[PDB]
């Protein structure tokens, strides 16, 4: 909702609450899913060609007990955007594989989850200094590109560590190394196709014995098809990826072949039904794995917008995983997941 | 206050900022108090007949050093209401047993407090399905009901429980198995009165020797009357709990007994003084405590209006426990406190 | 941005987004610092002569993974004021040496760290009483004066502690005893001049083995000069600290010397550099240190403001201290940085 626009500056605060219930065997996904986010998106006017921005988004869990808080950032960034020449900004945003990636991430509860936040540069992370041109310099109509680079977040400071310590250093599955990656995107009326490719530098700590996938670095390489006119959207989406994709909490797989595709319908009076099909196929896995399943789900659900503020939604995830020693040995979840949700934003 | 209203969206975002103080014997509730609540509450037209709301409020504690945080979220809800027949909500909400017993809940900083937070269908709580009618479909005017059903919260996840556990699990003192209850008020002219059922089932984590007040489910049975004209404000609530009601950190109370009651007066230049009485007695609580008072305390106090944004409040807690083992053992505070507080709204 | 003023009440939200990082030897601080604040002031119109307000700051982390969150309060008070008599307010607020020291704390991204939060008097924190005087009683234009109590703030509650216990206790290094301490400011066409002494009992918990330092009373003097006009803004600070001044974690110096001085000048067409110094000299530290530099560099810098919502800078703290066992001891950082920071503000 705009609640500010005066003098050459608007503020946009934004947010939902999402009463929203997990049904599972797995009871670790199980029950109560509440949650709320709030950000605001601000711009302000500093000559008619250049424009300033900051955007910040936070997420509040809704379904903890009075004596804890479970919350976080998931994006905080500046930047300066130059009519026909480009955009910078920088903070914690999203990786430019997610230009492509994004585009099958639509689904009422599920989906977009080939890949995880603070995972390489394949969604959300900190040190993104982000250039982006829309429109080639305003020569071409409907294409986009966008280069990237992401700084090192390594080891936690104060415990320790004699190497790749960085201030705001965490866990080793969600470090990386210094990073670069691109994407293009073109959009013709209905009908879109793009590519992105992400290479990060892997830190000391991920390369241990503790962890599958090691190696020098974490690379990916997606392409991406969209069809959105007349009602319908289709969107596949296929990544291949080298030390990238988590597996669980064992590490990275070596090699990975992600896959996504989705298929919506918008009915006039509100109803928009939406049939996906999700898979990741580790490769040369390691500890006598070889090859296995990451991930591998249909989903099935239906949206209901009453309008633009509010809508419910009922998603299913048919997860045709099968439990094994590997995923026990990962903690992937393999059980089915149905989730019921009421949606109000503003 | 309403900061957006247009094209049939509202927001009004809400909050306060409590400078507060306690003084008391006892040291673990002497010292600052200070604290700020946040919240938003939307709604959307989305027929003449339908409308669909949110609302969210937070609570950040002002009182700790910059090297922590002590935050929750009160209530994060999303429903729906449709003119002369009902509304439906679901999220962090308040149970509704809440709907006779906060006629008592007025005190400038005390009272409350014969229940608390995420203790089953008493007061705030996780995974609320709210159905209220409103004025039996607007043909009895001050009539209204509920019906109210809470999805269990059970053992933390990840810790390696094997049996009970929920995505959002907490400890015992703070779980609920599935819940259902009721509230039934008829308000006529200045007066009021009120009655509540809730049945909640038991989980196996409340129910071992670590606890006392083992049992299947926790009930508990409210009445309640309430005067509301001329500038006086008179109310007072009974509750019969079983199993329901937490002996500080001992467990629960096997049977107890609850009573409050408050008498207000609102004088015309800005002054609204106070009195209010308490009581919890406890019965058969077993380990040979056998009957104790749980709770038992007069309130006097007094809050200055300078307007609608600006008041401060005095509000002395006389209170009557004696200092003996079990209050030693539950932890039971028992010792006055005098609480001074000036508060900003918005 | 103002986002409500009716009916005589007022409510300014502010914000910031500073997408920043740092360039450092030292891999305790190099790497993502970006951060956002988020705050409210309000104000109600009591009468013509009475106002009443409140104030709230937030500060949130944006360079930490999404399995955490680093916030806290920066603020959290709420007061009244009445004109030419004076204004009262309670709650986490700045402490009254900060009238004078803030002169100098004025740097693009270094600097006000001769001192520290919850560092007893002398910046932010828990639990202070303040009285302010503007143009003492309206009789002389530009003469200010605060007068301030802290409440002692001691060791956490529910820990095992028997004395020196607060609701709200915490760590040593962030406790303080009752304090009192005033300010005296004058302020003519560019020039200024001001004083502030404060006086705290120190805490049983800060007077042990573990830190250096013992002492019955943290106290300070500070003396200040600023020159604010014709497109320049130079300040100096200099403060004497008795056990108030802390040493990296190693406790208090019994003496400190801290001085500060800054030079600035604003070119039209948006560019405002600046050049500052900073030391603190530690004298008598015990445990065989003697005197000590405490801190000690050189700050040079430039902010470009696009407008008043939207700047970009760089700072460069040429850092003269040492590195030896002393520094390392206390942890220290003896290295440069280089601060980058592009920040949209509201
Ligand atoms: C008592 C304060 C007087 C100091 C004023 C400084 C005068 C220098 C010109
Ligand atoms: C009472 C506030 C004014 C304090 C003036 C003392 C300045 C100390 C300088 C060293
Ligand atoms: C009131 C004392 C003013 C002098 C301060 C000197 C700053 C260095
Ligand atoms: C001109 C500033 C002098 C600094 C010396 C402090 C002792
Ligand atoms: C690091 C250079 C700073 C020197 C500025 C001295 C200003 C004195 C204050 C006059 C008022
Ligand atoms: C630019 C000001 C430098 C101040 C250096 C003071 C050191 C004093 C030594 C005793
Ligand atoms: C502009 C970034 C260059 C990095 C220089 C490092 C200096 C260490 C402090
Ligand atoms: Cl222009
Ligand atoms: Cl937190
Ligand atoms: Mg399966
Ligand atoms: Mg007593
Ligand atoms: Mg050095």
């Amino acid at each position: 909702a705009e609640v500010y626009n005066k003098d050459g500056n608007k503020l946009d605060l934004y947010g939902k609450v999402d009463g929203l219930h997990y049904f599972s065997d797995n009871k670790d996904v199980d029950g109560d899913q509440t949650y709320m986010r709030l950000g605001f998106k601000g711009e302000t006017q500093v000559t008619d060609q250049l424009t300033g921005y900051g955007q910040w988004e936070y997420q509040i869990q809704g379904n903890s007990a009075e004596n804890e808080n479970n919350s976080w950032t998931r994006v905080a960034f500046a930047g300066l955007k130059f009519q026909d020449v480009g955009s910078f900004d920088y903070g914690r945003n999203y990786g430019v594989v997610y230009d492509v990636t994004s585009w099958t991430d639509v689904l009422p509860e599920f989906g977009g989850d080939t890949y995880g936040s603070d995972n390489f540069m394949q969604q959300r992370g900190n040190g993104f200094a982000t250039y982006r041109n829309t429109d080639f310099f305003g020569l071409v109509d409907g294409l986009n590109f966008a280069v990237q680079y992401q700084g090192k977040n390594g080891n936690p400071s104060g415990e320790g560590f004699t190497s790749g310590v960085t201030n705001n250093g965490r866990d080793a599955l969600r470090q990386n190394g210094d990073g670069v990656g691109g994407s293009i995107t073109y959009d013709y009326e209905g009908f879109g196709i793009g590519g992105a490719i992400s290479s990060s530098k892997r830190t000391d700590a991920q390369n241990t014995a503790a962890y599958i996938g090691n190696g020098d670095r974490a690379e990916t390489y997606t392409g991406g098809l969209k069809y959105d006119a007349n009602n319908i959207y289709l969107a596949a989406q296929y990544t291949q990826t080298y030390n990238a994709t988590r597996v669980g909490s064992l590490g990275w797989a070596n090699k990975a072949q992600n896959f996504e595709a989705v298929a919506q319908y918008q009915f006039d009076f509100g109803l928009r039904p939406s049939l996906a099909y999700l898979q990741s196929k580790g490769k040369n896995l390691g500890r006598g794995y070889d090859d296995e399943d990451i991930l591998k789900y249909v989903d099935v659900g239906a949206t209901y917008y009453f309008n633009k503020n509010m809508s419910t939604y009922v998603d299913y995830k048919i997860n045709l995983l099968d439990d094994n020693q590997f995923t026990r040995d990962a903690g992937i979840n393999t059980d089915n997941i149905v989730a019921l949700g009421l949606v109000y934003q503003f």
